[PDB]
């Protein structure tokens, strides 16, 4: 008991280019404090992409979405006890 | 319509376990500020109550329910408006079987 797990999320599919989109990582159970880490395509995180993070959720910010933004978005949560983590592909249609 | 907002589109996971804490978050994908968000829970305006949790950001708004339970079952509606439209999403909280 103890160890974070986090709530499930994935980016919808109907976000179009240009739009602001966010991914919000948070745990359902889990004790703080909490750590937030945001991978994408594996590697750490520009002005249009930001991360603001709370006593226990974080949320990342793509604004103007666009083929430079296309790509998998890892979340890893830890506490003292452990972590968790979830991937979630942010993919556009071609406008 | 410039201006108007838009939201993200979301959804409450959909197999919750009682005694977990869920968030939903509103948040617009384009518009113009100010805008106003509102939620409601089976159509009817939420009320405030002690583990469901209203949060207020500059643009956005997250709801938080702790210690699911079968009081939190129901349908909940996020609107956001402004001088120029409105949008919203309704999601369901649902505690299915084990």
């Amino acid at each position: 008991s103890g160890a974070p797990k986090l709530q499930p999320f994935t980016f919808p599919k109907t976000l179009h280019e240009g739009q602001t989109v966010k991914a919000i990582c948070t745990p359902t159970e889990g004790e703080r404090p909490l750590q937030f880490q945001w991978l994408k395509d594996g590697h750490p995180l520009r002005p249009l992409v930001d991360i603001k993070t709370f006593e226990d959720y974080s949320l990342l910010k793509v604004s103007s979405v666009g083929e430079k933004d296309i790509g998998n978005y890892t979340c890893i949560v830890r506490n003292h006890h452990g972590s968790d983590q979830f991937t979630t592909s942010l993919t556009i249609p071609v406008a």
